[PDB]
DNA sequence: GAATCGAATCGCCGC
RNA sequence: GCGGCGAU
DNA sequence: CGATTC
């Protein structure tokens, strides 16, 4: 039931004259029918994987779940549950008995039955068309809604929350109502359902419900025909049910349109098409699915940049696209022996409250079973594709940018992957290494070892203390484990090959090896840069220090000093009532004081281990409340499964009393970070409200966007939009039955946006800074992460810094932020408004002298 | 007034 | 949306 | 612990 979309509109992309022209004008013939072919295969590609995904759907009964078949159970949907509600007045005014099917439908809401219909006929006629079979598929699934979901819907829906999740990491309907099982036993075991166990439904009951329901899909609908087969005939009277052809042909046109915009993005074998305007860049044919500047949620958000003037913002992306790469055979000939050996190459490498608690062990089992199958797949892709180009001279990556404006490559295969997609990627014009390309290749060696928390000279003298090491991995990588032991190994071992060939040709051998320089906390850092936090900066390397400076374990320090104060002065234990809300019973157990929980945090010993996760969701939003559960999950819970945790008698208080020391420890040691997200936080709350005088009603102020503009040049709308309704299912999944301005995410999103359009910005500003100051043409960009050939590298040390110090120097961004929505501010909250907060002592000018900002 | 809720972006794979 | 993986 | 909304 699907129409080839590749037989003409596949033909179009190698045939088009005016896409080929201004290819081959660039780089010739040859090369433009070898990158138009590739496009063409990517389309190719995209279209065989949309048709084996709707297949795999269509033989596991899932036909509801694909996207072609979404627009029409939209439209049918409203008719369906019109219907559904229209029956029960009719039988509620006709006197006499009611029939076998009415009081079954009144356990399921009216919108329920609507889906679980659809869907089930759905499954059925793709995946017997008897209406018998076809009702007893409804009407088990009727059923099993109205048992389980009596458990989400009414008993426990503060109680649901503790088994909604352990439900939605069940996969399989099998898997599914089996936990659900076995939560219904354990609530009836507590009297919680009212002591009601379900009466399961006889079969003879489950028929009649069905064709109660496919009658009344026949009345709303036109999606399915009746049809009877030997009438009259005793033995073999039968009706089949059969989908009405004309909607058939809905979901096939849609299944073969949505299968040609689904392409598989590859490199590119000639340079990228230049970004002129919105769209049409990067590759060079025209697509189905054409390529956009900014990925947007919305075709609406996308033509807000039309007339935008941002060149720097144009030449930053093309100066990128620009970078020619090639695939690192050395690397990918190790990788292509040692995973036909191991599922992961450098996993397994050979060296020298019971209930609840293995309950956790069995769903890390569980877990991991998912995670190894996972991993694997990422795996194969990348090397197929590393092998598919591997021996081509060059090969482009076309780059485009989220709606903040952080750069991205486009294709699957790409530098911005994991630590083997790296490895397997260098650039690819090079130059003579010299001596400072040399010294940055060991530095950028000690890196991929781990070796990254100690000064310049200590990182070189690592490498030159594993120089016989070294040499050994690079002349037989499969000899020798030592570096796939490293903190990144493929990359480690990239290193090693380049290192090798110093030794074996001197200072003018040509290295095109991507050195990377990853800032410390870029968002810490670009808001210690905004308001000028010296203390707060200096924790992120901003400032010139005497060693690395590591945030994760100053506040460790900070945490620990607390605990010895606290284990010397603070409060005792005290015996307090509480009432489990549920239950109702009311009881006393022992509150632990600073006294106790600080002995047990000093027995365990707290190292940047126990702080790390903290700070690093700083940024993203986290505070004193998430901290409690990074810490249960991170440091607490392994730790008792693992023998220790014989301290933590009550593991909820000793999280909660190291939440609260860390956020204090946090607050304390980067202050600008925390003053300018409330800041922004207070910023999008009179934004997003719709402002109204409560005796009136009128909504005097419409709620607004967020909306800013990068130093770069590059516009920023924020308009996080809610639906209205939502409808999701126990055992069948959500489905939809106008959008507003969601204000919470306004709130939760605004901070790490405008720092993460920051970054981008400095990362565009450093991209061309780099270029037209210094020669350099090769670019290597993680978001954060800058890198190029050595020779080239001690330039882009230089370069990524002095962009850093010139925005600063001349943006007030959070008052360039205030100027925007300004005019935009109501009357009434002005004055609840909070002020800039304060600048502080900083000099910017020492970041051009910092050894460890790398940015 | 209480009653409830809530506590970054991007991409791939699966349902 | 949910499950898992990865990137910052 | 605050915002948002019953
Ligand atoms: O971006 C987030 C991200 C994505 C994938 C992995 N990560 C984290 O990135 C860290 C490495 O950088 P750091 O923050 O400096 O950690 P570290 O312990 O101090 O240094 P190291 O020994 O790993 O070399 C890792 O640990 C991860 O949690
Ligand atoms: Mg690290
Ligand atoms: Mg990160």
């Amino acid at each position: 039931n699907t129409i080839n979309i590749a037989k003409n509109d596949f033909s179009d992309i190698e045939l088009a004259a005016i896409p080929f022209n201004t290819l081959a004008d660039h780089y010739g013939e040859r090369l433009a029918r070898e990158q138009l072919a590739l496009e063409h295969e990517s389309y190719e590609m995209g279209e065989a994987r949309f048709r084996k995904m709707f297949e795999r759907q269509l033989k596991a009964g899932e036909v509801a779940d694909n996207a072609a078949a979404k627009p029409l159970i939209t439209t049918l949907l409203p008719k369906m549950i019109a219907r559904i509600n229209d029956w029960f007045e009719e039988v509620k005014a006709k006197r006499g008995k009611r029939p076998t099917a009415f009081q079954f439908l009144q356990e399921i809401k009216p919108e329920a039955v609507a889906y679980i219909t659809i869907k089930t006929t759905l499954a059925c006629l793709t995946s017997n068309t008897t209406v018998q079979a076809v009702a007893s598929a409804i009407g088990r699934a009727i059923e099993d809604e109205a048992r389980f979901g009596r458990i989400r819907d009414l008993e426990a829906k503060h109680f649901k929350k503790n088994v909604e999740e352990q439900l939605n990491k069940r996969v399989g309907h099998v898997y599914k109502k089996a936990f659900m099982q076995v939560v219904e036993a354990d609530m009836l075991s507590k009297g919680l359902l009212g002591g009601e166990a379900w009466s399961s439904w006889h079969k003879e009951d489950s028929i009649h419900v069905g064709v109660r329901c496919i009658e009344m899909l026949i009345e709303s609908t036109g999606m399915v025909s009746l049809h009877r087969q030997n009438a009259g005939v005793v033995g073999q009277d039968s009706e089949t049910i059969e989908l009405a052809p004309e909607y058939a042909e809905a979901i096939a046109t849609r299944a073969g349109a949505l299968a040609g915009i689904s392409p598989m993005f590859q490199p590119c074998v000639v340079p990228p098409k230049p970004w002129t305007g919105i769209t049409g860049g990067g590759y060079w044919a025209n697509g189905r699915r054409p390529l956009a500047l900014v990925r947007t949620h919305s075709k609406k958000a996308l033509m807000r940049y039309e007339d935008v003037y941002m060149p720097e913002v144009y030449k930053a992306i093309n100066i990128a696209q620009n970078t020619a790469w090639k695939i690192n055979k050395k690397v990918l000939a190790v990788a292509n022996v040692i995973t036909k050996w191991k599922h992961c190459p450098v996993e397994d490498i050979p060296a020298i409250e019971a209930l609840t608690a293995w309950k956790r062990a069995a769903a890390a089992v569980y877990r991991k079973d998912k995670a190894r199958k996972s991993r694997r797949i990422s795996l194969e892709f990348m090397l197929e594709q590393a092998n598919k180009f591997a021996n081509h001279k060059a090969i482009w990556f076309p780059y485009n940018m989220d709606w903040r404006g952080r750069v991205y490559a486009v294709s699957m295969f790409n530098p911005q992957g994991n630590d083997m997609t790296k490895g397997l990627l260098t650039l690819a014009k090079g130059k003579p290494i010299g001596k400072e390309g040399y010294y940055w290749l060991k530095i950028h060696g000690a890196n991929c070892a781990g070796v990254d928390k100690v000064p310049f000279p200590e990182r070189i003298k690592f490498i030159e203390e594993n120089h016989e090491n070294i040499m050994a991995c690079a002349k037989s990588p499969l000899e020798n484990t030592w570096w796939a032991e490293q903190d990144s190994p493929f990359c480690f071992l990239a290193f090693c090959f380049e290192y090798a060939g110093v030794q074996h040709h001197g200072l003018s051998y040509n290295c095109s090896l991507p050195l990377a320089f990853d800032g410390s906390c870029s968002g810490i850092q670009h808001f210690s840069a905004m308001l000028r936090d010296e203390v707060g900066g200096r924790a992120v390397n901003l400032l010139p220090s005497e060693t690395v400076q590591d945030i994760y374990g100053i506040v460790a320090k900070k945490v620990n000093e607390i605990l010895q104060a606290d284990a010397i002065n603070g409060t005792d234990n005290e015996v307090v009532t509480v009432t489990d809300e549920n239950t109702g019973e009311i009881s006393e157990k022992v509150k632990l004081g600073t006294k106790a929980l600080a002995g047990q945090w000093l027995a365990y010993g707290v190292t940047r281990s126990v702080t790390k996760r903290s700070v690093m969701t700083l940024a993203y939003g986290s505070k004193e409340f998430g901290f409690r559960q990074q810490v249960l999950e991170d440091t607490i819970q392994p730790a008792i499964d693992s023998g220790k945790g014989l301290m933590f008698t009550q593991p909820n208080q000793a999280a909660g009393y190291m939440a609260k020391l860390i956020w204090e420890s946090v607050s304390v040691t980067v202050v600008a970070a925390v003053e300018a997200m409330n800041w922004l936080k207070s910023a999008a709350k009179l934004l997003a409200a719709e402002v109204k005088d409560k005796k009136t009603g009128e909504i005097l102020r419409k709620r607004c966007a967020v909306h800013w503009v990068t130093p770069d040049g590059f516009p920023v709308w924020q308009e996080y939009k809610k639906p209205i309704q939502t409808r999701l299912n126990l055992m069948f999944l959500g489905q939809f039955r106008d959008s507003e301005i969601d204000a919470h995410k306004q709130e939760s999103g605004i901070a790490p946006n405008f720092v993460h359009s920051q970054d981008g910005s400095h990362l565009r500003k450093t991209v061309v800074w780099a270029h037209e100051k210094y020669g350099i043409e090769s670019f290597a960009l993680i978001h954060d992460s800058f890198g190029t050939i050595p020779a080239d590298a001690a330039n882009l040390f230089k370069a990524v810094r002095e962009t850093m110090v010139d925005t600063y120097e001349s943006c007030d961004v959070l008052a360039d932020f205030y100027d925007q929505f300004a005019d935009q501010l109501h009357e009434s909250q002005l004055d609840k408004m909070p002020a800039l907060p304060a600048k502080g002592n900083l000099n910017l000018r020492d970041i051009l002298e910092s050894d460890f900002a790398f940015a």
